[PDB]
Protein backbone atom coordinates (compact mmCIF):
# COMPACT_ATOMS: atom_id res chain seq x y z
CA UNK A 1 0.00 0.00 0.00
CA UNK A 2 2.56 1.97 -1.00
CA UNK A 3 2.76 4.41 -3.99
CA UNK A 4 6.49 5.02 -5.01
CA UNK A 5 7.24 8.42 -7.30
CA UNK A 6 10.35 9.25 -8.44
CA UNK A 7 11.69 12.48 -9.72
CA UNK A 8 14.70 12.69 -12.17
CA UNK A 9 14.24 15.92 -13.52
CA UNK A 10 16.47 18.62 -12.92
CA UNK A 11 14.13 20.77 -10.73
CA UNK A 12 17.27 23.74 -10.03
CA UNK A 13 19.86 21.92 -8.65
CA UNK A 14 23.17 23.46 -8.24
CA UNK A 15 24.47 20.11 -6.58
CA UNK A 16 25.96 17.30 -8.90
CA UNK A 17 24.32 13.80 -7.63
CA UNK A 18 21.00 14.62 -6.15
CA UNK A 19 19.24 12.97 -9.04
CA UNK A 20 22.00 10.06 -8.52
CA UNK A 21 21.07 10.10 -4.98
CA UNK A 22 16.98 9.48 -5.82
CA UNK A 23 17.51 6.74 -7.92
CA UNK A 24 19.79 5.37 -5.42
CA UNK A 25 17.06 5.97 -2.48
CA UNK A 26 14.24 4.68 -4.85
CA UNK A 27 16.26 1.35 -5.48
CA UNK A 28 16.39 0.70 -2.13
CA UNK A 29 12.91 1.28 -1.51
CA UNK A 30 12.28 -0.94 -3.96
CA UNK A 31 14.06 -3.84 -3.35
CA UNK A 32 13.11 -4.03 0.58
CA UNK A 33 9.35 -3.23 -0.02
CA UNK A 34 8.58 -5.26 -3.47
CA UNK A 35 7.91 -2.03 -5.56
CA UNK A 36 8.12 -0.50 -8.40
CA UNK A 37 8.91 3.36 -8.84
CA UNK A 38 7.10 5.70 -11.11
CA UNK A 39 10.26 8.07 -12.68
CA UNK A 40 9.38 11.12 -13.46
CA UNK A 41 11.39 13.53 -15.71
CA UNK A 42 14.65 13.82 -17.49
CA UNK A 43 18.60 14.38 -16.05
CA UNK A 44 20.20 17.42 -17.18
CA UNK A 45 23.44 18.75 -15.76
CA UNK A 46 23.37 20.92 -12.43
CA UNK A 47 24.10 24.82 -13.00
CA UNK A 48 24.39 28.01 -10.80
CA UNK A 49 21.45 29.44 -12.93
CA UNK A 50 18.75 32.14 -11.39
CA UNK A 51 15.41 31.14 -10.02
CA UNK A 52 13.55 32.65 -12.95
CA UNK A 53 15.30 30.43 -15.43
CA UNK A 54 15.52 27.40 -13.34
CA UNK A 55 11.71 27.49 -12.80
CA UNK A 56 10.38 27.46 -16.34
CA UNK A 57 13.15 25.09 -17.01
CA UNK A 58 11.58 22.50 -14.94
CA UNK A 59 8.03 23.06 -15.81
CA UNK A 60 7.50 19.66 -17.28
CA UNK A 61 9.10 17.62 -14.79
CA UNK A 62 6.66 19.57 -12.04
CA UNK A 63 3.65 19.29 -13.69
CA UNK A 64 4.19 15.15 -14.20
CA UNK A 65 5.00 15.31 -11.02
CA UNK A 66 2.16 17.21 -9.73
CA UNK A 67 -0.13 14.57 -11.73
CA UNK A 68 1.11 11.87 -10.29
CA UNK A 69 1.00 12.67 -6.22
CA UNK A 70 -2.08 13.76 -7.40
CA UNK A 71 -3.33 10.65 -8.61
CA UNK A 72 -1.55 8.90 -5.42
CA UNK A 73 -3.32 11.47 -2.96
CA UNK A 74 -6.59 10.66 -4.08
CA UNK A 75 -6.22 6.95 -3.88
CA UNK A 76 -6.07 4.58 -0.78
CA UNK A 77 -2.13 4.10 -0.61
CA UNK A 78 1.00 5.68 1.16
CA UNK A 79 2.39 8.75 -1.14
CA UNK A 80 6.05 8.33 -1.46
CA UNK A 81 7.90 10.71 -3.61
CA UNK A 82 11.95 10.36 -3.77
CA UNK A 83 12.74 13.75 -5.09
CA UNK A 84 15.98 15.25 -6.27
CA UNK A 85 15.59 18.57 -4.74
CA UNK A 86 13.15 20.06 -2.46
CA UNK A 87 12.03 22.28 -5.73
CA UNK A 88 9.91 19.39 -6.48
CA UNK A 89 7.66 20.19 -3.59
CA UNK A 90 6.18 23.51 -5.76
CA UNK A 91 4.60 20.62 -7.18
CA UNK A 92 3.04 18.81 -4.68
CA UNK A 93 2.41 21.19 -1.64
CA UNK A 94 -0.24 22.91 -3.34
CA UNK A 95 -2.21 19.46 -4.28
CA UNK A 96 -1.50 18.48 -0.30
CA UNK A 97 -3.36 21.69 1.17
CA UNK A 98 -6.06 21.41 -1.55
CA UNK A 99 -6.73 18.38 -0.96
CA UNK A 100 -6.46 18.17 2.50
CA UNK A 101 -7.11 21.35 3.66
CA UNK A 102 -6.22 20.10 7.46
CA UNK A 103 -3.06 18.60 6.85
CA UNK A 104 0.12 19.90 8.64
CA UNK A 105 3.24 20.05 6.70
CA UNK A 106 6.41 18.98 8.57
CA UNK A 107 8.96 20.57 6.73
CA UNK A 108 12.28 19.00 8.23
CA UNK A 109 15.18 21.02 6.88
CA UNK A 110 18.39 22.46 8.28
CA UNK A 111 17.03 25.60 6.12
CA UNK A 112 14.21 27.58 6.37
CA UNK A 113 13.38 27.43 2.47
CA UNK A 114 11.70 30.39 2.89
CA UNK A 115 13.34 33.13 0.37
CA UNK A 116 11.27 35.29 -1.74
CA UNK A 117 12.35 36.67 -5.05
CA UNK A 118 13.26 40.10 -3.04
CA UNK A 119 15.20 38.60 -0.06
CA UNK A 120 17.17 35.46 -1.83
CA UNK A 121 20.78 36.40 -1.98
CA UNK A 122 21.44 33.20 -4.27
CA UNK A 123 18.99 32.99 -6.67
CA UNK A 124 18.43 30.13 -5.84
CA UNK A 125 15.18 28.15 -5.93
CA UNK A 126 15.24 25.92 -3.08
CA UNK A 127 15.79 28.15 -0.98
CA UNK A 128 12.05 29.57 -1.85
CA UNK A 129 10.06 26.03 -1.95
CA UNK A 130 7.99 26.78 1.27
CA UNK A 131 7.67 30.56 1.06
CA UNK A 132 6.15 30.02 -2.87
CA UNK A 133 3.65 26.58 -1.43
CA UNK A 134 2.22 29.31 0.76
CA UNK A 135 1.85 32.08 -1.23
CA UNK A 136 4.61 34.78 -0.50
CA UNK A 137 5.85 34.42 -4.17
CA UNK A 138 3.91 32.63 -7.08
CA UNK A 139 5.66 29.62 -8.34
CA UNK A 140 3.52 29.24 -11.46
CA UNK A 141 2.50 25.90 -9.68
CA UNK A 142 -0.23 27.44 -7.52
CA UNK A 143 -0.17 27.31 -3.74
CA UNK A 144 -2.83 27.49 -0.69
CA UNK A 145 -0.33 25.95 1.91
CA UNK A 146 -1.12 27.79 4.64
CA UNK A 147 1.90 29.27 6.75
CA UNK A 148 -0.42 27.92 10.31
CA UNK A 149 -0.43 24.54 8.97
CA UNK A 150 3.76 24.51 8.22
CA UNK A 151 6.22 24.12 10.86
CA UNK A 152 9.88 23.98 10.22
CA UNK A 153 11.76 20.87 12.13
CA UNK A 154 15.77 20.90 12.83
CA UNK A 155 16.54 25.00 10.76
CA UNK A 156 18.93 26.48 12.38
CA UNK A 157 21.40 29.52 11.87
CA UNK A 158 18.90 31.16 9.57
CA UNK A 159 19.24 34.98 8.67
CA UNK A 160 17.47 37.16 10.40
CA UNK A 161 15.45 38.99 7.88
CA UNK A 162 14.12 35.45 6.43
CA UNK A 163 13.94 34.22 10.09
CA UNK A 164 10.95 37.69 10.37
CA UNK A 165 10.07 36.59 6.88
CA UNK A 166 8.76 33.19 8.49
CA UNK A 167 7.43 34.66 12.01
CA UNK A 168 5.81 37.71 10.61
CA UNK A 169 3.59 34.02 7.92
CA UNK A 170 3.28 32.35 11.20
CA UNK A 171 5.15 29.33 10.41
CA UNK A 172 6.80 27.63 13.31
CA UNK A 173 10.00 26.33 14.05
CA UNK A 174 11.39 23.18 16.26
CA UNK A 175 15.01 23.55 16.45
CA UNK A 176 17.35 20.28 16.69
CA UNK A 177 17.26 19.94 20.28
CA UNK A 178 13.96 20.64 21.06
CA UNK A 179 12.38 18.31 18.24
CA UNK A 180 11.68 15.23 20.36
CA UNK A 181 9.06 12.98 18.93
CA UNK A 182 6.58 14.70 21.31
CA UNK A 183 6.95 18.22 20.37
CA UNK A 184 6.40 17.09 16.48
CA UNK A 185 3.65 15.27 18.10
CA UNK A 186 2.21 18.80 20.20
CA UNK A 187 2.77 20.41 16.93
CA UNK A 188 0.72 18.26 15.05
CA UNK A 189 -2.64 17.61 16.89
CA UNK A 190 -5.24 15.96 15.38
CA UNK A 191 -4.41 17.08 12.12
CA UNK A 192 -3.03 14.43 8.94
CA UNK A 193 0.14 14.75 8.45
CA UNK A 194 2.89 15.62 5.16
CA UNK A 195 6.07 14.74 6.30
CA UNK A 196 8.81 16.43 3.81
CA UNK A 197 12.46 15.78 4.25
CA UNK A 198 16.01 17.50 3.27
CA UNK A 199 18.98 15.74 4.34
CA UNK A 200 20.79 18.58 4.90
CA UNK A 201 18.71 18.65 8.25
CA UNK A 202 21.35 15.93 9.54
CA UNK A 203 24.28 16.49 11.47
CA UNK A 204 27.34 15.11 9.60
CA UNK A 205 28.99 12.43 10.83
CA UNK A 206 28.59 8.45 11.32
CA UNK A 207 31.47 8.18 14.25
CA UNK A 208 30.21 8.07 17.89
CA UNK A 209 29.91 11.63 19.31
CA UNK A 210 28.87 10.49 22.61
CA UNK A 211 31.11 14.02 24.66
CA UNK A 212 29.03 16.65 22.42
CA UNK A 213 25.76 17.86 21.64
CA UNK A 214 25.01 17.69 17.73
CA UNK A 215 24.13 20.92 15.92
CA UNK A 216 21.98 19.34 13.54
CA UNK A 217 19.30 16.17 13.79
CA UNK A 218 20.10 12.88 14.58
CA UNK A 219 19.08 10.02 12.47
CA UNK A 220 17.31 8.82 16.06
CA UNK A 221 15.74 11.78 16.15
CA UNK A 222 14.15 11.13 12.60
CA UNK A 223 13.33 7.53 13.36
CA UNK A 224 11.40 8.74 16.34
CA UNK A 225 9.24 11.22 14.57
CA UNK A 226 8.24 8.74 12.08
CA UNK A 227 7.11 5.78 14.98
CA UNK A 228 5.24 8.66 16.71
CA UNK A 229 2.97 9.96 13.72
CA UNK A 230 0.47 7.44 13.45
CA UNK A 231 0.10 5.43 10.43
CA UNK A 232 -3.76 6.09 9.47
CA UNK A 233 -2.69 10.02 9.98
CA UNK A 234 -0.02 10.12 7.18
CA UNK A 235 -0.66 11.08 4.17
CA UNK A 236 2.49 11.15 2.34
CA UNK A 237 6.18 11.13 2.52
CA UNK A 238 8.91 13.12 0.65
CA UNK A 239 12.66 12.11 0.34
CA UNK A 240 15.02 14.63 -1.13
CA UNK A 241 18.64 15.97 -1.51
CA UNK A 242 21.04 13.12 -1.08
CA UNK A 243 23.69 14.61 -2.51
CA UNK A 244 26.00 10.98 -3.57
CA UNK A 245 26.74 9.18 -6.49
CA UNK A 246 25.75 6.65 -8.52
CA UNK A 247 27.27 3.38 -7.51
CA UNK A 248 29.42 4.77 -4.46
CA UNK A 249 29.91 3.15 -1.54
CA UNK A 250 28.67 6.00 -0.11
CA UNK A 251 25.58 6.14 -1.38
CA UNK A 252 25.03 2.42 -0.43
CA UNK A 253 25.81 3.42 3.30
CA UNK A 254 23.49 6.56 2.91
CA UNK A 255 20.55 4.77 1.76
CA UNK A 256 21.34 2.32 4.45
CA UNK A 257 20.41 5.13 7.29
CA UNK A 258 17.40 6.41 5.18
CA UNK A 259 16.22 3.27 5.55
CA UNK A 260 16.22 2.80 8.93
CA UNK A 261 14.70 6.47 9.55
CA UNK A 262 11.88 5.77 7.53
CA UNK A 263 10.97 2.35 8.04
CA UNK A 264 8.78 2.58 11.11
CA UNK A 265 6.47 4.45 9.08
CA UNK A 266 6.70 2.30 5.35
CA UNK A 267 6.61 -0.74 7.63
CA UNK A 268 2.96 -0.22 9.13
CA UNK A 269 2.13 1.37 5.26
CA UNK A 270 2.95 -1.90 3.86
CA UNK A 271 1.49 -4.14 6.33
MG1 LIG B 1 -2.84 7.99 1.19
MN1 LIG C 1 15.55 22.21 1.47
MN1 LIG D 1 18.25 22.44 3.50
Amino acid sequence: MIDLIVSQGRVADRAAWMIEGAARTARALEERYGLKGHYVGEPAPHADDDWSVALPQARETLVAVREAATESIKGDNLTVLVNNTCSVSLATLPVVAREHPDAVVLYIDGHGDFNTPETTDTGYLGGMVLSGACGLWDSGHGAGLRPEQAVLVGSRDIDEGERELIRKAGVRVIPPGEATAQAVLDAVKDAPVWIHIDWDVLEPGSIPADYTVPDGMLPAQIRAVFEAIPAERLIGVELAELNAPADSERAEQAVAVILDMVAPAFDAAAA
